[PDB]
């Protein structure tokens, strides 16, 4: 066999979209390619300590490796192992590094239609941003609808004329030749799914805020029902967890409570740079959601720092926003903050955020203290640390807080 | 007849979508609602004398106002008159206050497919941005196409299901039958109009560079389609006048040559925050047009103080970027600015470039020195100009460069 199983560890569970976190789960990792071997272990090494810091010996993550990508070309001749895949649809948990599509097999295998974007204020990190200060949101990106179903025809095809045809003398709707088609879909389901997704990490996190992103106004039937559908599930499963702002400015009492409110794409591509600091937890539909994750990622420096993931109603895949890097491979420069980001965001949706606030801390100080590496230090006039250097002092600055 | 025409000016006139300016050139103009009469004979004072000290008497506007909104419905009972649609009809252009619809009705009536918007850092003022100072760019948007064209239907309607059972047997296409449908439209003839006027305004305002935006890499039937077509016209019809980056990157020179490039929508928006001094014109469909207008204008952070315009192959409506302010109506409290601004355009349009630099050239020294209104005195802790006087000392600025 390909992989051996750690025999101390156990499967985490789900049971309704809720993570059943053992002691020991068992969480699978990929290296990625080019840089990923360096950040990846770093990045582990940067969780276990948290870990022990945190919980000391009564709770420990049992890795697993797994191959994909040019180590798997290299070693049994096949990008994404039949064996690798099987690990991942029994454990289902992948924290997984930069790779040269294998995301996009993981996504579908496993189901997961939620693309999650924290970004949050970094201290001591430059931003293009006079004040960043505030900046702390989560994007929740629908994923798999929307026009990136990718239900369009060439303006020159028989289908694209099928389709005109159609709407002419069925819809009585006018459209001339010369015209390229795409088909915009807006699901019911997949809209409720991604909604009860972000409320409930409202509810655990603490969160206070959840705002609907949408161009409703205009795009009536598709984003203004995605809006629609959204108030809808959250009024009918959260009742007594939310509270929407048409409610606040109305009598009704927000206090201990999350606010659902709703604004206009054009709107919030506004906001997001004069003032960030309105929004906590962003819902939107697969495009939108698309968009307001780069403007948001701009806000502060460095989107090589950002960490990510897509859930799923069983399952998830943590990584960092960024490339593979192959010009630093090996040459232990690249910054792992970001592949450690998705194993800090890992470790909320796991609930053990205590593990995740260590990290969060670590880094904080590291950055604030100058101690960084080169793609931060060639701009803060200082001598950069090594990947692993850097990763070491996260680990000992753990080790006093 | 209900509007006394000036006998002594001209009707601009059109040559290929290019403006043909008499020397007593009639203008139409629109007061608006609230704010609106306040703001819009400020900005008629200051445009003229702008014309007055960069050409003296050899130029005059000949303004012929027109009545629109409640001033229309007060005056003749109509909120757009047919004797005001007979005016724009006859004489196209229009300089228009902000209105409580009229807006789309008169870019209907005149065909005013492209929507435009200057944004270029002004000194002195408050911006999110740490370094707003080389941010000068003109967004041209395409305004009739897209999914803006309307073509949508709701989830439970027969037209909806209508085009499922079509897409499911003629396309072989799998759609669930809780979705809201909506159609994205994209024609290679709205595209390549819009693209020639942006590179002729290019041309003729010695501006360097137009980025394509655009989302083609997903959506390759619309907005690839878009940016493929563009570069078409462009390589066909403005061959000696530009020079793609492609080519640039490939050995040939760009000297004397504009620079015809294009971005995926997704990068645009990162990096219209992270360094926006990348970009001069933006080419781009309805709805991409839209969100980077949005996120564009507010790197300046006063929404307020920009103008804008809608153009058509022979006719132009100049605006501000802001409502009707019902709550400052009447208290010579207004910002003028931004109607100004859309005068400015309208200038520039004109090919009457002198005058309209005379008009940005004080703005300028208006701001650096500490003279305006209070939307902006607020934060810099000085007393704040009327609209009146802060238009009046515009016009003793423009009498000194």
């Amino acid at each position: 066999m390909l992989y051996k199983e750690p025999e101390d560890g156990e499967k985490i569970k789900f049971d309704k979209g809720k993570w059943i976190v053992p002691n020991k789960p068992v969480i699978l990792y990929i290296e990625g390619d080019g840089i990923g071997p360096e950040i990846t272990n770093a990045a582990i090494k940067v969780i276990n300590k948290a870990v022990e810091r945190a919980y000391g010996s009564s709770r420990e993550i049992k890795w697993l490796e797994v191959y994909a990508g040019e180590k798997a070309e290299k070693l049994v001749n096949d990008r994404f192992p039949k064996e690798t895949q099987e690990m991942l649809l029994k454990y289902r948990v992948v924290l997984k590094g930069p790779l040269e599509s294998v995301n996009v097999a993981i996504r579908l295998m496993l189901d997961l239609y939620a693309n999650i974007r924290p970004v949050k204020y970094i201290e001591g990190l430059e931003s293009p941003l006079k004040h960043p200060e505030k900046v702390d949101m989560i994007i929740f990106r629908e994923n798999t609808d929307d026009l990136y179903r990718g239900i369009e025809y060439p303006f020159n095809s028989e289908e694209a004329k099928k389709i005109r045809d159609f709407l002419r003398k069925e819809l009585k709707v006018e459209i001339e030749d010369d015209t390229g088609i795409g088909i915009k879909v807006m699901s019911k389901y997949k809209t409720q799914r991604i909604t009860r997704l972000a409320i409930q990490y409202a509810i655990e996190h603490k969160r206070k805020k959840v705002t609907i992103m949408h161009k409703g106004n205009v795009m009536k039937y598709t984003e203004g029902a995605f809006r629609e559908w959204a108030y809808e599930v959250a009024l009918k499963e959260y009742r007594d967890f939310i509270v929407t702002e048409e409610e606040i400015n109305q009598g009704k009492p927000d206090q201990g409570k999350i606010i659902l409110n709703d604004r206009i794409a054009d709107n919030m591509f506004q906001q997001i740079i004069i003032r960030p600091e309105e929004y906590d937890i962003i819902l939107a539909p697969n495009v939108n959601g698309d968009y307001i994750s780069d403007a948001a990622g701009a806000l502060i420096g460095n989107i090589g720092m950002l960490g990510g993931a897509n859930i799923g109603d069983e399952g998830g895949m943590f990584e960092a926003i960024h490339g593979t890097a192959p010009k630093y491979a090996g040459k232990n420069v690249a910054n792992p903050t970001g592949i450690i980001k998705a194993g800090e965001l890992m470790l909320r949706w796991m609930g053990w955020n205590e593990a995740a606030d260590l990290i969060e801390k670590a880094i904080n100080m590291a950055i604030r203290d100058k101690k960084v590496t080169q793609d931060i230090a060639r701009f803060m006039g200082v001598k950069a640390l090594g990947t692993k250097e850097y990763a070491d002092e996260l680990i000992k600055i753990m080790d006093t807080i």
